[PDB]
């Protein structure tokens, strides 16, 4: 018959009726207030604890009282649903984290909870917030000796994820706290790859600032090609108005910046398309003699074939149809 | 001296003030006027002749008094600027039908002007009218004997371009003549294929009953169905009705748009990854790549998906990469 007055608690927990839920557990023995306190219910996908669900919902009232009165623990472990995703492996103090419930956060490693407790995912508390963006509960986190070097499983950094989220703010803050800016993951991929393919030119150049190493994620790709290739061509002259394979690469990220200007259709402007190629093409031509490694044509993209000369580009300059083609012959070239 | 009032001329015409352009055409003699008509100007990237500018401009007002009065030849040829490109081999009739200036479109035709002549490009001005979208001006053409057929280079009709642009009206209004057209020749296109890339749903439809024939659903470098790699889930579904060519013996159509939709950044939905990818399992199981750098996942039988984690991600980054 306790299994019912389980969700009662549950219940009471979720809503932050204190009131209600404080009502229910006196009257009742030590081994009672265990067994409902430390019950876990299915709603839904989520799977979690009376503690748990408070902290989740940001009833800090429902959290004061199960920690100083009825003092629970704070190592449960729930499935809590963030977004439409399951995340796995979760304690109250990871689900206030990611929910941006910074009084619960304070509560719960002022109560004593692990800062440092790793999701199944190997996804720590201080990562949730990262993702969230909440500046106040990733400083909090982090000067309780949260650990910023803990990644996820794919190696993905409490950095990488806040510099792909554009929190300007925690990525420096996190780079003010000397954290690791060319620590790479599974994919291959820094701090500096998600920001420029997300485009986010503050946090590039709070990347820069902290001399971020310019490396290449398992396509190829500096950051400045997934830039270039996401086309943000504001991120491009940035990144480009400091180090490079010059020359070669250069080229390379202003021919492929114009091509993604003819083949993304959020962004599609062959005006830039044509302004970035030429510019490829003119700085080829400075001690002419920089091989132009043209492929033979194909049944797709007309049956045209790239420019080599300066004269072939400026001669479609005014043919809007050809310049599209060429900007995907010319992304067919550098990605294949 | 006299190619100065030749830029006079040409500025009031470029300007419509049709009254001010009297002022200095009249007392003149036929040499001149001759001239002061046919002269070409550089007004920054355009260089033309006084009736086109009048006819870019949209200005009736000059251009009724420049073609009935004096038959003047439509055949004159500039290069017009039109916002952003410019483009050579342009006549009066042509930019005023880019232009959308209907007034002088019948004027222009009217008079005698030669309707189907192609620009550079071979840009008819029927093209024109298709590619901005005035059906008014479309429909006028066509009475007027412009030849649909007609097409530019790389053979990209006045269909394609409409079809491409989502003009509706002017495809279920183009449709007296040619469906699944020049296969757009160099690219390989149909006019539906255009369609599916950009997703008109509207036309794709009328690509098939209400006026338009069957269209071939042949392309080969992607079916009709591109639209799975445009994320277009709405005519994906729709081609999908039309069976035993994409459906009923047509086992392959899986189209898997999911993996676009964790690729594409702007309609990224991971959750729609799954939800389609799951269909191809399910479908596979009615009745294989290599781990690149730590991959495949795509299989189907391996759990079916096992889901929830961010992994799909590069899951649906596979499956893009085997279907290429
Ligand atoms: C756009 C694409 C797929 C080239 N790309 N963008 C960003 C990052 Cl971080 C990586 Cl690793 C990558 O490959």
């Amino acid at each position: 018959h306790m299994e019912g007055l389980a969700g009662y608690v549950y219940k009471a927990a979720s809503e932050g009726k204190v009131l209600t839920l404080a009502a229910l557990l006196l009257n009742r023995s030590e081994s009672d207030i265990r067994y409902l306190l430390g019950y876990v219910s299915q709603q839904g996908g989520q799977r979690s604890t009376p503690l748990i669900i408070a902290a989740r919902n940001g009833h800090a009232k429902v959290v004061r009282l199960l920690l100083e009165h009825y003092r629970v623990q704070t190592q449960q472990t729930g499935t809590v649903r963030f977004d439409g995703y399951v995340i796995d492996g979760a304690t109250a103090l990871w689900c206030a984290a990611g929910a941006g419930h910074f009084e619960v956060v304070k509560l719960l490693v002022s109560h004593g909870a692990n800062v440092n407790h790793t999701t199944v995912t190997n996804s720590t508390p201080l990562r949730a917030a990262c993702f969230d963006g909440r500046l106040d509960i990733v400083k909090y986190l982090v000067e309780n000796n949260a650990n910023i070097s803990i990644a996820n499983k794919y190696d993905n950094t409490c950095l990488m994820i806040a510099a792909y989220k554009g929190h300007t703010d925690v990525v420096r803050y996190l780079l003010e706290q000397r954290a690791d800016p060319n620590a790479k993951a599974h994919c291959g991929a820094t701090a500096l790859h998600f920001a420029a393919e997300a485009g986010h030119i503050d946090i590039v150049k709070e990347l820069i600032k902290w001399r971020a190493a310019i490396v290449v994620n398992g396509h190829g790709m500096t950051p400045l090609k997934v830039a270039a290739e996401s086309c943000k061509a504001d991120v491009v002259e940035l990144l480009l108005s400091h180090a490079d394979c010059d020359r070669r690469s250069r080229i390379e990220a202003l021919e492929l910046l114009g091509a993604s200007f003819a083949n993304d259709r959020e962004n599609y402007d062959i005006i830039k398309t044509y302004h970035y190629l030429y510019l490829a093409m003119l700085e080829r031509f400075q001690d002419g003699i920089l091989e132009k490694e043209v492929l033979p044509p194909i049944h797709a993209y007309g049956n045209r074939t790239e420019c080599r000369n300066p004269q072939e580009l400026e001669s479609i300059r005014q043919d809007r149809d050809a310049l599209h083609m060429e900007g995907l012959i010319v992304r067919e070239r550098i990605l294949g």
